[PDB]
């Protein structure tokens, strides 16, 4: 009944708990953690020209934390890609996000973070903007998906 | 370069301080002041299921204050209408928003607030949602416009 | 259901037969007739860089024909306005579109066509495009509305 | 300057000649040819409730033709997936579309068609509609991408 955006994904598995940051006006900063898989994931959005911090989707695992700072508004994502697969450290074979990689319209590449093991996924954007993330997190990132707008 | 919505209007005159709340996912509360014209105007938006207070656009004039509380998300605006006309007691005789009235999908009418003098305007929304307001305010609400999505 | 657009209006009365051209990529030509009111109203749309003729909504009345050819794609509408009121030679006081006027981003005004009698309506477009018309036609244009997209 | 949709992909290689059907209001029929790779690809779109013929992107190769007829409007795509890879029958190592598969909101799957060799791609759609295709076609289908709307 409230406003909606085109949403694609998720890529990954059905474990963890779903979260959805919803939609905003663009992306300023992406933060994540990684080792053999992706752990934490959080975003600072643009909301009508000011930063807005999304909720944190934190992993307690001892991973490396990274920060991707885009030159907003002139720089934005044109590609989200990665790999999904079971991870043998978990108690089950549920597929999780093993790797993530981002590319921008200014020709910068961020990543790959994690391990490129399993099934590649790739979302090239020819026209339009990522405006929001949604996903699934348990101990780590089980799945990821994107809201898009013009 | 950032995400955009359809913007219609403004209705009213050219004077006053320009403002633009930008766009959100819906409307929870509208607060305005009125007497001979509309004075203050501010909104508590929905942003992805949580309230978000927009900036206040307060008139310094001692007017009657009113709070319009919609049963969000099931109830939302289907019509924005009112009247614009010069406000004779300013030197510039500039047109301002003299009256506003709001109708909802649930058949509730809020208003008219102010005086029904001058040029009537009406935005009947058959499909889509109001997701943001913009305008101009000096001593009074000089003009108001609307962002739409869906 | 199928793809949708923001839809506003209609302005006018509930007489005549309803029609909806649906949505396209833009507006290339507006064809109308007029005298004391608007008679015929039909549109040549853009569809993906080629013209597409909307259904004809023609009046049999011996009115003056107008053909408005926009400089598509660089020139597009920024305002649709007009007047609605009853028309004395009908069996009921049902309101019809007495006048129309169109303005473009290049500064061109087309109109008024018809007679500026009754209640003024005005749709200023600050951001977005008209991508389709809907309306009601009997012997005259009883009502007119618009589909909008970014 | 004209109206626009979110465009994702293409998936495939840089060879062949660029084509773009543009956008419409939904999909009625997809017809393609296949054997070890995808040859022909063309679509009957919905445009405001009536069928619209897309341009044919046909291959001369002796492949099997198949017609995917959806129960439009109640049935629509919720996934487009396939495989892209070099093809040893060609005089270039450029990747091409080796296989395609479609799924609908009514639980039907069409495909896989062609050969599942190389790099999998997958566009799951949680919210929104495919409203158009674009791609590259030489002797066969080098690449495929999609236009989306709400």
């Amino acid at each position: 009944m409230a406003s909606q955006t085109i949403t694609v994904g998720p890529w990954g598995g059905p474990g963890g708990n779903e979260w959805d940051d919803g939609s905003y006006t663009g992306i300023r900063i992406i933060e994540l953690s990684y080792k053999e898989a992706i752990g934490s994931f959080s975003v600072i959005y643009d909301l009508n020209g000011e930063p807005f911090s999304g909720s944190k989707h934190t992993s307690k695992l001892p991973y490396t934390n990274v920060k991707i700072e885009l030159q907003f508004p002139e720089e934005f994502l044109v590609s989200v890609s990665g790999y999904t697969a079971p991870f043998s450290s978990l108690a089950t074979r549920t597929p999780v996000v093993r790797s993530l990689k981002f590319k921008t319209n200014k020709g910068r590449t961020f990543g790959p973070y994690g391990e490129e093991d399993g099934t590649y996924f790739n979302l090239p954007i020819e026209n339009g903007l990522v405006v929001g993330f949604k996903g699934r997190t348990g101990d780590l990132l089980d799945a990821i998906g994107v809201h898009m707008a013009l």
